[PDB]
């Protein structure tokens, strides 16, 4: 048994245009899960699609779908609760955190986005907001909102819809009808990593009329926020904020990057 079926919320988590996002804990075993609770009224279509990509996940490093219960008008979405909080909240202003750090942290993103791509799935609004981290600091991947498929019976779908947050965004996105999907994921990859290392956004946008997305083209690299990158790190952000999505680095060829590989030290937490 009796009373396993019940939750206490006892706190709020975030609000936003998602909804909020509470922490539950069941009144017999004490677990501890997130619940989106969504005020329907104010979806349906985005909720079933969400829903149905978080019934696909099965991954260490995404936050995992425990189901949904609907009360009326209010969705409640059971999700993996995250102690460690957002990934947003480790990054020090014009910092970022020690590169040891960053390196697991990169990792573990790495390896999220490999499992998402490996189904098909493209997330469309990686950010340090939405990378969340567990009680021994590891990372797992959160909102998928914005995912769609872009690959289906092993055919390739391309993208058209112009969606993300603009600092993280791909230059494709903007100048493009169409674009494949995984290279936009690696981009926001790139900014993340940028901004993990420096604690500041490289550009307020990659577009023609953004002086800093100019000065990198340029290859300025005595400027900030690259100065204060290493240049190994460095060396692997020439490679994936590339502005043809062609010619961008590939996560296998990540996987293969010397800083990547470069033993630093750090463990869980
Ligand atoms: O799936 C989750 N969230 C989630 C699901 C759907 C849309 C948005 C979110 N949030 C919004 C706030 N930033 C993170 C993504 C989720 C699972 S655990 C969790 N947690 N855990 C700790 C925590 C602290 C602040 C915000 C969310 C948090 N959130």
């Amino acid at each position: 048994v009796p009373f396993v079926e019940d939750w206490d919320l006892v706190q709020t988590l975030g609000e936003g245009a998602y909804g909020e996002v509470q922490l539950a804990v069941n009144r017999v075993t004490e677990e501890a899960v997130a619940v989106k609770i969504v005020d329907m009224k104010r979806c349906p279509e985005n909720i079933k699609k969400e829903i149905c990509i978080n019934k696909m996940l099965n991954h260490e490093n995404v936050v995992k779908f425990y189901g949904h219960r609907r009360e009326g008008n209010i969705q409640y979405l059971f999700l993996e609760y995250c102690s460690g909080g957002e990934l947003f909240d480790r990054i020090e202003p014009d910092i970022g955190m020690p590169e040891p750090d960053a390196q697991r942290f990169f990792h573990q993103l790495m390896a999220g986005v490999v499992y998402l791509h490996g189904i098909g799935i493209t997330h469309r609004d990686i950010k340090p907001e939405n990378l969340l981290l567990d009680e021994r600091d590891n990372l797992k991947i959160s909102d998928f909102g914005l995912a769609t498929v872009f690959r289906y019976n092993n055919r390739e779908r391309l993208l058209n819809k112009m969606c993300g947050t603009l600092p993280y965004v791909a230059p494709e996105l903007l100048k493009r009808r169409e674009f494949h999907a995984e290279p936009v994921d690696v981009w926001s990859c790139g900014i993340v990593l940028t901004a993990m290392l420096a604690g500041e956004l490289p550009w307020d946008q990659p577009s023609d009329s953004c002086q800093e997305y100019s000065d990198w083209k340029e290859k300025k690299t005595y400027l900030n926020p690259w100065k204060k990158i290493d240049s190994a790190p460095l060396a692997l952000l020439h490679k994936i904020l590339v502005e043809n999505p062609s010619a961008r680095i590939t996560i296998p060829d990540i996987k293969k990057d010397r800083w990547y590989n470069k033993p630093l030290k750090k463990g869980a937490k």
